């Protein structure tokens, strides 16, 4: 069982994959971020949110509205399944869930809530296998 993916975002805001694999013989699945590149959280600052397909843009939305100092996520979000912090080049951060969060039929999105990113396409898809 692979339980863990390590995820990069970098200066140019994106994301080193588009789709993550959740073996579903895992327990917990672990998130590890870190950001290549000089750019500090201000400027491009990166966080991997999860939430259910239908949920990302209505998490994005309220989380631009929230802003950065708030990590650009609504606080306490119920359709914020696990997220990281926002995290500046550098950085790193990880985050660690139940598998039995995930739902079986269920589309899941993972992405960066910051402004404009993942409008940009930093987001892509996670999946029980
Ligand atoms: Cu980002």
């Amino acid at each position: 069982a692979e339980c863990s993916v390590d995820i990069q975002g970098n200066d140019q805001m994106q994301f080193n994959t588009n789709a993550i694999t959740v073996d579903k013989s895992c327990k917990q699945f672990t998130v590890n971020l870190s950001h290549p590149g000089n750019l500090p959280k201000n400027v491009m600052g990166h966080n991997w949110v999860l939430s259910t397909a239908a949920d990302m843009q209505g998490v994005v939305t309220d989380g631009m509205a929230s802003g950065l100092d708030k990590d650009y996520l609504k606080p306490d979000d119920s359709r914020v399944i696990a997220h990281t912090k926002l995290i500046g080049s550098g950085e790193k951060d990880s985050v660690t869930f139940d598998v039995s969060k995930l739902k079986e039929g269920e589309q899941y999105m993972f992405f960066c809530a910051a402004a404009a990113h993942a409008a940009a396409a930093m987001k892509g898809t996670l999946t029980l296998k």
